[PDB]
Order: structure tokens, then C-alpha cells, then sequence
């Protein structure tokens, strides 16, 4: 399937573990790892200090990211990438030429979707079993509708993240950003990605409070 949330979540996945030691200037709306998975884009070999591969997944086309040490052209130049790399470059009658996943439905919070984060929270609970910045009040209502005493582990389910090596490591299930616990104690940092799923921290947890009340 071309719009299977699975595979663009994995390229994007791959897209990261492939650009941790470089540095890349991306934009919300034209060029992020995003934009680039899904157009089908996956990463084709190492990136050099100055520029990073991809191949499509169906043409095996090659496309092309500059870096630079840059904040004064970012936005025409990469506005260019997205219309002739990441759409030009695909043969003429590849599917990710003309199409694109559908990222507004599959991707970022939605009512219709709500259910599958409700859905892995309650399933990394479960696995257990096997940072606060909500009114005590929130937090509790939170933590009651998913029948857990541990009120800082649902907030941390509640900013998208799930643990990731036996260090203080911790990984983001949409951007896949890596974040120490140590970091998120008593700090406002933000670990996402500007087109992270998660970016805006009281998204997913308003949601979920909003449909507590509606029960
Ligand atoms: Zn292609
Ligand atoms: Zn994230």
C-alpha cells in the first residue's frame, strides 16, 4: 500500500538513524524527514560532510540534500528541493510522483486516530507490568482513564516517547529523537522535531481530556 502508515513511519525511522552524525537545516513544510518519506523517499548511503542521498523506494531515482555551515536561502532553496528532487526527480510514471501519504490523516493527531495512541500507551503499560506539566487535576483524570498508579510514566507515554536502551535513554515513537530522562526531570525542554507528531506537548493530552469529558 502506498499510504501504509507503517512503512512511513519506518523510513522516516531510517532517515534519522542515518543523519545522526550530520547536522541538516529542515523545514516544516518542504524538506524534514517527513516530507521526504512520504514521497517514498529512503536513505541510500552514508552522507558525506556536505551532502546526503536518498533513493526512491520504487523508481531507485537519486535525490539530493546540500549542507551548508545558511539560514538566508533556506526557505527558496529547500521550497526548490521539495518541487524538483523530492517530486522531480521520480520517473515519470512512478506512483510517488504524482502522490504523496496522506500525513494530516495518517500521521498527525486526529480524532479518527486518537484511539491508536490510546492503543500503544495502554500497551506499553501493559509491557511494564509484564515529567509533569499538567494541573494535578489533569494528570489524575489521565491517569485514572488508563488504570495506572504511575502518574510520571503517563505523562512520559503522553509525550509520544517509549524507553529505548538500558541507559537513560529514551526515543520518540514519531520523530525518533533520543532524549535523556535525566533531561526531561524538571524541564521545559522539547525533544521533537518541529513536524513531530508530539511537538505541541498539550495536543495529545487536551485530546484525550476532551473525550474524557464526553464519557
Ligand atoms: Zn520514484
Ligand atoms: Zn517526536
Amino acid at each position: 500500500r502506498l499510504h501504509d502508515l507503517r512503512a512511513l513511519l519506518k523510513r522516516i525511522c531510517s532517515i534519522q538513524n542515518y543523519t545522526r552524525h550530520v547536522l541538516i537545516e529542515w523545514d516544516v513544510r518542504w524538506v524534514n524527514p517527513l516530507t521526504l518519506a512520504s514521497k517514498g523517499w529512503e536513505p541510500y548511503q552514508s552522507a558525506s560532510q556536505s551532502q546526503v542521498p536518498f533513493k526512491c523506494c520504487c523508481c531507485h531515482a537519486i535525490m539530493t540534500i546540500p549542507l551548508l555551515k545558511v539560514a538566508d536561502y533556506t526557505m527558496k532553496l529547500n521550497e526548490k528541493i521539495w518541487n524538483s528532487n523530492i517530486i522531480g526527480n521520480h520517473l515519470q510514471k512512478c506512483p510517488w510522483r504524482e502522490n504523496q501519504v496522506d500525513l494530516n490523516k495518517e500521521y498527525y493527531l486526529s480524532s479518527q486516530n486518537l484511539i491508536r495512541e490510546i492503543e500503544r500507551i495502554h500497551t506499553e503499560i501493559d509491557r511494564i507490568v509484564s515529567f509533569h506539566y499538567l494541573s494535578e487535576k489533569e494528570i489524575q483524570k489521565l491517569a485514572f482513564f488508563f488504570d495506572c498508579k504511575d502518574y510520571s510514566l503517563v505523562g512520559l507515554l503522553l509525550l509520544g516517547y517509549t524507553k529505548f536502551q538500558k541507559d537513560d535513554l529514551v526515543q520518540c515513537t514519531a520523530c525518533f529523537h533520543r532524549a535523556s530522562l535525566k533531561k526531561l526531570e524538571y524541564t521545559e525542554f522539547n525533544g521533537h522535531a518541529l513536524w513531530c507528531r508530539y511537538y505541541n506537548k498539550e495536543l495529545l493530552p487536551t485530546m484525550l481530556l476532551e473525550l474524557i469529558g464526553k464519557e
